[PDB]
């Protein structure tokens, strides 16, 4: 179909190599699928690439215009966000992940009961929403349960950056000259109505900061608001109110969507390996049972973690990196000039047959069960979760925790299969990668061991 | 590929003057009854604006992307039209005699080395050094030389007519990354083009002080007969800003329409050797070598004919956009605010229901010595110049330019389709353009009244 881009990239990859140029007229594009080359741009000369054309359309999209920001803007910002996600906040945010996941399990009992099928991705999407809004800024999207102005202004953001993520691969359609002007205007309704809720947050967050107590520390937490924001402005950093939004908005979307399509994967992923649903299942009905997952339980729930690690390998959020070369540059033994626009194929990387064995095989087990967990030191950077070097993922432990409770919750109480008739699943991609038409399951209410006999009348 | 006017006639053969093109969520009407363009551009005119080719045109020239306030554009026209007042294009006759001689000391050298020559990029500078000497009083000389702010216009054409809409999808590589370095690369031409318009309005300035005449309706300072310096002497309280503007637009306006007349003129004479004939013939008798005066004009009849018959056969532009900016009805289907318009003047001008032989380049299908074809002659069947109340301002300047133009190059020479020339095919914008140019022989004619001529052995 209009297939998602990085399946040809791949097909390249395996003829071309680990680094080789896409030609289309007067422009061109590096695609390197390398793991030493990628460590190269990502880690070991990462001051020589900005984030390029990604970079040049989110800032267009999000109102900030056409004139690249000065970078180290962003590098201060990170700095001081960064240890607002410390141990202590992680712990706090698990007990968020519990209840959040016990909602979507209560759509999902009464979809049960009604013997209805139900589209998981989509209820992924509102449940990880939920989670973010919530764990960064101290608000409730309710988006389970709920569209409501902020909820759908959100969205709309989403759709249009989607809709502008970059291909190198030409599709067929009218050029969006004539789009830019409505475009941008409905963009820029949606974004005032999320900026307008955010600064009803920050005023009250200031409030609730000046009327406190506390000494701020690297592990200072209000119990009552332990919101990333709260640590924000308890931090005493000064900061205008437009870069605190902008960082809000930041997160938000790098926290939403990464989690949504994760679960999506991993529940696809378990529908074609009825084997591994029995390893989880029997580590979940030992290890938490019923009970919301607490910090000390994600030691214990090793084999959930392995199922997520592998998913983010088969389907990485996103599966591609998009860089600009900003100075000159050897990548492995080729000479490049500033102004190369490169896309480090995660795709490629994690599904590489030449450093993965049985790369298309769904095997929560190839990393020991008991071993250290996969990153991208560990795997050499042919293994990429959470991306590497300074510009790398800061909700990694966040995120990693967060769909360990939510796979696991899930597996507890239900069966989950391919509903019948449903939809063929094929990928979209942007940010995330898509469903094209949705994850259609049927959900059943599922017999747990020690289960006591039961007898209908 | 095509010109997307040439489907959008055979979509108008079988679906008739009014139908919506639908591709995915979006959709145009496309316009090629008479009556239907005429009460779009005319009868309700204030139901409409300009909608997608406005809003493209203002992004390209810095404007941003929130639309100006109408009512400013009408203020300035109101201003701009008296300035083309009887005895001003009198005065520009001269002017277009003495540019077209020049492109004929060109033409002669050409003919003398046996070179051929490519009529469509001597035509556009040709009317360019024109139009730039009759609007703001500026020689750009490119009809000899190649400069800056020569170079500066067609970056400013060349992007414009890269970004003109289709409503016919095209296999290409979405534009979002190329956003940023197109508006800066435009920026800085448009930069170029208006620190000159600044020079000459301060030099036009200190020339209107300094000077002692009233102004009044028939007003022309002979030494700087420029619309610049009316517009100056008028008195009118207007900005640099908005008066730059205003020039840049018939900067616009008046450059490429002019030449892409001129070529599908010559290409269309290359197609009829009876026609050139009758130039020929009528060219002898009323002007011979003589420049044009603004007597001539009456009595180049059969010169103003081929000039009308290539604006039928070759509207510039083929296509006028509007948007509904309030509810109406075509014809008898009820139309909302926000419907986006095509009136196609191309198969207005070659409808078979409204023109006998249309695809023949008859220069004698309006009598001789008949009224001129107009919007109004025509039942808008026919818009040269449009029609309503946006219709052309440089209509009378336009048709005399052309006219002075054609009659001295056909006195001259005698131009054929260079042996292995290109195929003369189509490109769309602002105007229509050949795909490579437009090769000629030219050789000089051979007049009558010519001494004998023998060369030497
Ligand atoms: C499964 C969930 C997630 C995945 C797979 C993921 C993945 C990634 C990756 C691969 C990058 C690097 C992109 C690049 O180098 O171009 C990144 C960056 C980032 N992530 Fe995540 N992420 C997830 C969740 C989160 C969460 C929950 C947060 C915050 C609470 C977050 C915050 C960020 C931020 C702020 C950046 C930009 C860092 C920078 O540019 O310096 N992410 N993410
Ligand atoms: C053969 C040459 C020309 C042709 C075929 C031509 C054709 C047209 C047409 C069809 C329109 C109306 C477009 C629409 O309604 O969307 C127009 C508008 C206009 N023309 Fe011309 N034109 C020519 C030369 C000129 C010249 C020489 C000038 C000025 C010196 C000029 C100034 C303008 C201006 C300012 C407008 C905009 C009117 C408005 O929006 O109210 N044009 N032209």
């Amino acid at each position: 179909r209009n297939e998602a881009f990085f399946i040809p990239l791949y097909e390249l990859f395996l003829t071309y190599g680990g680094i080789f140029r896409l030609t289309f007229g007067p422009k061109s594009f590096l695609i390197v699928s390398d793991p030493s080359i990628a460590k190269h741009i990502l880690k070991d000369n990462a001051k020589a690439y900005s984030k390029g054309i990604l970079a040049e359309i989110l800032d267009f999209v999000m109102g900030k215009g056409l004139i690249p920001a000065d970078g180290e803007i962003w590098r201060r910002r990170r700095r001081a966000i960064v240890p607002a996600l410390h141990q202590k906040y992680v712990a706090a945010m698990i007990s968020l992940f519990g209840e959040a996941s016990d909602r979507l399990c209560q759509k999902l009992d009464a979809a049960a009961l009604k013997g209805e099928e139900v589209e998981m991705e989509s209820l992924f999407s509102r449940l990880t929403l939920d989670i973010i809004g919530k764990a960064v800024f101290n608000y409730d999207f309710d988006s389970l349960t709920n569209d409501t102005g902020v909820i759908e202004a959100v969205y709309t953001v989403l759709r249009e950056a989607e809709d502008r993520s970059v291909s190198p691969i030409p599709v067929w359609d009218i050029p969006i000259w004539k789009d830019i002007s409505p475009r941008q205007r409905k963009v820029a309704t949606s974004l005032k109505l999320i900026n307008d809720t955010l600064d009803d947050l920050i005023a009250t967050c200031k409030r609730m900061v000046e009327e406190e107590e506390l000494q701020f520390h690297e592990e200072y937490m209000n119990e009552r608001d332990p919101s990333i924001l709260h640590f924000l402005l308890a931090s005493g950093d000064d900061v205008s109110s437009k870069q605190l939004r902008d960082d809000l908005m930041t997160m938000l979307i790098a926290g939403h969507e990464t989690s949504a399509a994760v679960l999506t994967w991993t529940f696809y992923l378990l529908t074609t390996e009825p084997s591994v649903v029995a390893k989880l299942q029997e580590e979940v009905d030992s290890v938490i049972g019923d009970r919301f997952p607490t910090i000390q339980d994600m030691k214990k729930l090793k084999y959930t973690t392995r199922v997520m690690n592998e998913s983010l390998r088969l389907y990485p959020q996103p599966p591609v990196l998009i860089r600009r070369s900003i100075d000159n540059d050897i990548l492995g033994e080729y000479p490049i000039k500033r102004g190369e626009d490169i896309f480090i194929s995660v795709w490629n990387l994690h599904r590489s047959p030449l450093h993965w064995d049985d790369a298309e095989k769904f095997n929560p087990e190839r990393w020991p069960l008991d071993g250290p967990n996969p990153n991208e030191t560990n795997q050499n950077f042919s293994y990429l979760p959470f991306g590497g070097g300074p510009r790398k993922c800061i909700g990694d432990m966040f995120a990693s925790f967060e769909n360990v409770v939510a796979i696991a919750m899930l597996i507890r109480r239900f069966n989950f299969q391919i509903a019948p008739g449903a939809p063929p699943v094929k990928m979209t991609t942007g940010a995330t990668i898509h469903t094209t038409e949705g994850l259609k399951l049927t959900v059943t209410k599922r017999t747990k061991p020690l289960d006591i006999p039961s007898v209908p009348i």
